[PDB]
């Protein structure tokens, strides 16, 4: 059978501030789908945070862009955001609530969305990302690795179905433009677009040899625009390995975002706090020091007649304990720098905060006159 | 509405000898505080300690200051110590309950308080710290950076509102005097006064724009003094987002205090052992080698209507378990260092322990005739 | 009143062969002690291991030597073993139970006992140390510096009642003698002495300036022996700070013992497994890699009219895990020596073991009458 | 008297390609400007590089931009690229000689200028700087720090004179616009500007005291605009001391440039591998690892009427070797990233390079149109 | 034949700054030792530096506190100052030539001295000590160790001779008084005093068996005072081995010192440069980040007949860097502390540069009635 999974992920209230959601948001989400899984709307659910943002994970079976399980997201976020950030008082409560009424689609809303649907295989396992404290770019880089890069997925090189590549979907989020690219030939241009992440944003890639579907990241066009994204990735079987794809994340690449989203800062794979399955729901990590680092967290699952079954913390071994302990002490680094570029984002991802406001002030001198004038210009000064 | 929020702190009883409060006595404060709740002396509360210090966070409506809630954390202290440290022969039971009497007010008689009131803000996220086996001026760095450098606080340098500064209320502990001071343009004379943390210690930090209160210090003139601190600090929206403060402590300075109240050691941000938001408790960590090192606790909580919805543990991230990692070794450097200043503190600080008494021998020699006598004299000793 | 704390310990069933106890022995010994505590036997017990010996800490009226307290240790470690050790076929069921009649004192019978019988304080704080694989010269350096060394007991300079230093009651366990020796000015031939662990190990510390006992370390004449020590040492007021005393134990010196009481390697203190003091049984660390390293786990309480208010893990803080790392690290680099000294320990620590017996073989040739006869003698292996 | 103190830098060859120099450019260069000494057109000079850029520093009492003084070096550019860059068939032989003219000003021409007119003082020392492989902003940061940041430059706190701060001259390359900004009060409004380096450069510092020149960076408007700066910085004496600016470099801050002027890595402050002051020759370190990372050099000297006592390298001590390890580890973490933001600069500073060309292709869809197509576009693709 | 050894050291010429000697400062005060040995004045010599503290090392039998070897490095100093530093403008020229006349006496003059006479033994081993950038207390724990210290200098316990122990002569620097203290017996009360190393430092050294003096540590009642002390130490036979002092500096501990003579900062153990014994002159390390971190440096002689066979430098040894990379780090650590105590000296050393000027402002307005005035007084500020 043909299932769709959805992933719908919003910010509707933190606690306190930026750092961490409330947990009865969770509880009451997870209570809410559960009405909509009894009453036959959805196959099945799983709700869980990274950082600040919600994430409700559903299966399902009537395709992508669909207006009730869209309309299920909003309505469930909505009384989220009535129901206990407005209550609780929480800090921006609902904030990716941008618009107000609800035609029919929930992107371009303030939401972020990624939802594939294929015809379930004999086995399939799909990992389910969210990272908080960053942009959709963040992915642009593990996105690559995992289906273009043979250093990563080996399965590029020594497993036969893959050997001939996959399509990338990139959108220009600036000038609302799409680009087909094809790996390998196309490698150089692909990556010549999407090193610049924070304009080109790989929002789907497709196997080349059958057309499946491997992926969907969470990106829009710019107006909303796009925070803290949430990835979908099928693995095994002509795809890339379960561990091709976790490998994709095993080095803390710097992404942008995390404090005030004006800065840059490694990308820590953290562990859940607790996952549990029977009541599906998983709390994620919190974001402390500067409000991060920037975080993802993965969860894998097994997909039986559109059930989920799972999910698992693939950051939670040993191995990645290092790759934390890096993305720790380079947070720690880079920090050092205050508020200088690179640290600091370039001025255009300032413009969207309040940098160019203030030049309300100085009194700036054109240079061509200030140079034969700086000793009287200085003597004021200093009198 | 206006909403006070108070944090009084008291030693009361080591389990044991300095290392740890009993757990009884966390829950025997909390079910006493219950009572008070029920009996509308006050809206919420929060019980935890930091190594042996109790902290009594309370919301009311009775304004800082008020006899009512001072009166109901000392009888709740001295509760505690009749009904358990007293009982368990705790080490130094009662310590912090210097005076005897009562005469109104709790401060000057041995536990440290901070309090604001404000009015309740459309989202009001506050940060409640403890520090244990230091002095209040150790808070110094971590609040001058927090409100002050542009490295540590990006809102500063990108945030219109916080553009123009704070007021410092800096107390001078040794003559009793105040000042105020105002950054940027006073931070060379602020910092020439509070590097000094044994005498002129920030009390208080005002937001310049409005006059909004941000944080309050625990400090009070000497005669009791002051030892382990409380702080309360409130976040976002045109004051430091909770990240900007969480990163005033990224680097374990060096305090005052640690072992016998005579040396120096890194402040250590500690996670809690457990957070009940349930019961209202949390303990907090052990003071272990040397008495330390000396370390702080964060919990965050979101304000409704007084209500306290928390606390979240805040230095719990793998981000600080480097900056953890770092104060273990330097606490480790710093120790070979034995008897000796800088390890050890100034002779003034120094001259409160017992230092002086011990010197009643040797006799000492001037040197003016010791210098023509060298040769007997040592022939003495020597035979 | 006059309490006595006594520690009386045994290895008496390794699970598996020399790693760790099972848990049915603690429980049982629990059980056993709470009968004894409810006839009046005994005032308070606590129960717990490390590695792979059982220590039974109880408090009592009946002073030091007690037959009915050495009896009732004795009792208890046999009912452990025929109901248990024997019952499961653990390794090394009824190890330390060496002599097998019973005349009234335990010492000397294989299990180690360390008491103390002093006038309860005001407030009363103890630690209590068990050691695995190691022997009782192990807390040797431990003991010095806590009572010694100025450098780590910043109390002998900085408080006038220790000032005065204290007395070692050093026990030469090879020739049954014992050396009354006092600090500060005997330290350089109490090194002399206790410098070899093997043979001159402190038995007893009292405190100088009234005799108070300080410390009690378990150590017998050599015939028995010892293996395995446990400490009790008492803290605060006039005696080590109870982190002064953590201090002793925060750099991982070597101590003989390791893998078939053969080899030397770093001391690590160790964090418990679990703490339950309701059902008075704590489970100490496991033995693992070459049958350690060697470890030491401390317990700390407050005793109040002899009842035991503990037990809290004292080597449970983050500033211990730099101390463990370390211990980790050279318990890596030291192993690495394979058979050889100072790795394994001088022949006659061997002489214990089976060295000697293999030598049996080969035949040597006396040097004078070889080195004319070299070529031959090769010339012979050769062919 | 009043000196003129003259440093200007020039790419002209490299040897191979972008990482060093040959040194028979700079014994040329050195013999050229001991002509021009002899013939009283300058008092002294030092001729040094780091890694591709000549650095000609010179002594003279012509003010600054004097054109005889800009054409003595732009004359002895010319015949080092003539006698031996394009003799060698060096890489990228006169390479910053742009322009082909020379009106009577070096600036805009290509290579890079950084003069200071003082009276010269009882002591006065300099500092003079060199990077390779970054651009003028690199420089932003190190001199915000020691001019205006408490924590690099203690004189701020503890120097009368210095307690008034200092004034900034800041040019806007972008818009060729001068703004003067004043620390303490303006530190916000500085960093606003200056934190975005690749527009907003610190050209010129002058103390506020007196007006007294400080430091002159090497900074032209666009059109040229500016490679690889050079800096002179003069200490002591109301003025940062030496150490508080070499402090200001003890963090190998990130800069842009690096490899194809593309990307961004740390700024490691590198010895000299040579330094004749008989001679008046300093070789500085080579460029290699992906063209870096980027460096910097440090010479002291003591001027004494105009003559150049030195030069010493100033980041030669061990405690430089902590900073060296520490940019060669990040330099090596931030690689790893490739061809993405932030390691690779954002498009504009590609823009410069041919990025834009290649988009040559692909094809770009409209979204709006795509999102009704996908099925049929990738069927395509794929067939 | 009784020899005396002399060190007569001062600062008098930075270059650049404070950070290191000019080098022919060095060749003309070698210059002009070689005159005086040739006359007769002085049997052997040496002539280093450490930072820009120039060491006059030399052998003569005119005993201690001779007016003759005072006046000759008196005089030799000057000539440095007039002909070289004054010459080439060095930075601080004749800074240590405080008095101007010349009494007989160079103590209390500003230069320090540390000199021993003693009968030349069969061999007779010293070692050479100047340290820059701190105070004469640094060495007050290098010294209390070598000399009293079990765990660094094993001859304490197990060499017959210094079982004995040593004197130790302390000045109070503060009162101009003298302290004898003898270890063993007296060492928790030495320790009480020169722990406080800005005013109790040990002077001298006496071997208690016999009187020989052992150590002179460079060091004078306060008006001058001290900076950047020089240590002369005795090794060998019945006095700690070479290897034993070494070990007293394998811990790089904290100093007061550093920038501004107001910080506290690693003491790192250096190389020299380069040691010419043929030309008697060894070029000592540089002080570069924040004008450090302090140095020492070790040139170990054995002397025949008052002929000074070496130096030897004795930080030369890859066990060494270890302790090098430690020191480097720590200074790392310690300085992201900025202006705050204890990286920060306390004030009364500040006192001495001008803290307390500024304080000439603000406004302190008394406690008790700014208490019940805080809203005003901030409405003020405010507006
Ligand atoms: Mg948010
Ligand atoms: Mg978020
Ligand atoms: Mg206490
Ligand atoms: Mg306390
Ligand atoms: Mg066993
Ligand atoms: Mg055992
Ligand atoms: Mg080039
Ligand atoms: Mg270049
Ligand atoms: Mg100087
Ligand atoms: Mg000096």
């Amino acid at each position: 059978m043909r299932v769709t999974v959805s992933i719908i992920k919003a910010d509707v209230g933190g606690f306190p501030g930026h750092a961490h959601v409330h947990p009865k948001m969770l509880e009451y989400a997870a209570a809410k789908l559960k009405e909509a899984q009894k009453r036959g709307v959805i196959i099945d659910y799983f709700v869980y945070n990274v950082g600040d943002d919600i994430s409700l994970l559903m299966t399902h079976t009537k395709g992508e862009d669909n207006k009730d399980i869209h309309g299920l997201a909003w309505e469930t976020f909505k009384e989220v955001t009535d129901q206990i950030a407005k209550r609780f008082k929480l800090y921006g409560a609902g904030q990716d609530l941008l618009k107000d009424a609800f035609s029919g689609n929930i992107r371009g809303m303030g939401p972020q969305v990624a939802e594939m649907e294929f015809e379930e295989r004999p086995s399939e396992p799909i990992i389910a990302f969210a990272a908080d404290k960053t942009e959709p770019g963040a992915f642009n880089l593990p996105l690559y690795k995992m289906f273009a890069d043979p250093f990563t997925t080996a399965g590029l090189v020594i497993d036969p179905s893959m050997h001939e590549g996959f399509i990338f979907e990139v959108l220009d989020v600036v000038e609302h433009k799409v680009y087909l690219l094809k790996t390998p030939e196309d490698a150089y241009s692909l990556l010549g677009l999407i090193g610049t992440t924070g304009r080109y944003i790989i929002r789907k890639v497709f196997r080349r040899a059958d057309g499946a579907p491997a992926a969907a990241n969470s990106v829009e066009r710019l107006s909303v625009g796009k925070d803290d994204p949430v990835l979908l990735v099928r693995a095994q079987s002509g795809l890339p390995a379960v561990g091709e794809v976790l490998e994709a994340f095993a080095h803390p690449h710097l992404v942008h975002g995390w404090m005030r989203g004006s800065h840059a800062g490694p990308l820590m794979p953290a562990r859940f706090i607790s996952v549990d399955p029977e009541r599906r729901i998983a709390i994620g990590p919190k974001m402390t020091r500067f409000d991060g680092p920037p975080k993802v967290g993965a969860l894998g699952f097994q997909l039986h007649e559109g059930y989920l079954e799972g999910g698992v913390d693939l950051f939670d071994d040993p191995a990645f304990d290092y790759v934390r302990q890096t993305a720790a002490q380079i947070a720690d680094y880079i920090r050092r720098m205050g508020p200088f570029q690179p640290h600091r984002l370039p001025p255009e991802e300032m413009e969207y905060t309040a940098l160019p406001k203030i030049l309300a002030k100085v009194k700036p001198y054109p240079a061509d006159q200030y140079e034969k004038d700086r000793k009287k210009y200085i003597e004021a000064v200093v009198k």
